């Protein structure tokens, strides 16, 4: 699948921030600092972030090699045969009610166009390419996005191998 391997090697570009060259501990504790310190955020959020993050490693990511770090091709043969199940989707889909929380920088519990662009900005990215990812997430039409809007729309980005609006959840295709 030529859509697949687009957008998980989409995911592990954007989600290897600390460059190790592996998905680790390491990379979520490496982003929640420099996350909270690079950018325009409410102060405070660094414990916050550090609590999703530290979760994200520990009650997800880490039950694909029971401990240790992920390459890209050990992330790309465990996760394109386990997607194949229809009952596997929470060892998958459970890193985006903690990631809610994390891109949350205003302090509000929902999030909108220019904090999702900051997001993108520290991954390295153009801010007028965030309104293809806000608007397909959008799901209530209220111009923010909430805890259900975000879950649905990477359910179907990390699950479902079509096309449509959803298949850019973490900016431009590798």
């Amino acid at each position: 699948s030529d859509l697949w391997v687009q957008k998980m090697k989409t995911y592990f570009n954007r989600i290897d921030f600390d460059k190790d060259g592996a998905i680790t501990r390491m990379d979520f504790e490496s982003m929640a600092e420099r996350f909270a310190k690079e950018s325009e955020m409410k102060a405070e959020h660094a414990k916050v972030l550090m609590d999703s993050l530290t979760g994200v490693w520990d009650n997800f990511l880490t039950a694909v090699a029971g401990g240790k770090g992920i390459d890209e091709t050990t992330f790309i043969n465990s996760m394109k045969e386990m997607v194949k199940n229809p009952e596997a989707k929470s060892v998958v889909e459970g890193p985006l009610p903690l990631f809610f929380r994390a891109v949350d920088t205003n302090e509000d519990n929902n999030i909108s166009r220019d904090e999702y662009g900051i997001f993108f900005g520290m991954l390295g990215l153009d801010k007028t390419m965030a309104p293809a990812s806000f608007d397909a997430i959008d799901t209530n039409n209220d111009g923010l996005l909430s805890l259900e809007e975000f879950v649905i729309a990477g359910s179907d980005f990390f699950m479902n191998d079509g096309d449509s609006t959803n298949k850019v959840f973490w900016g431009p295709l590798v």
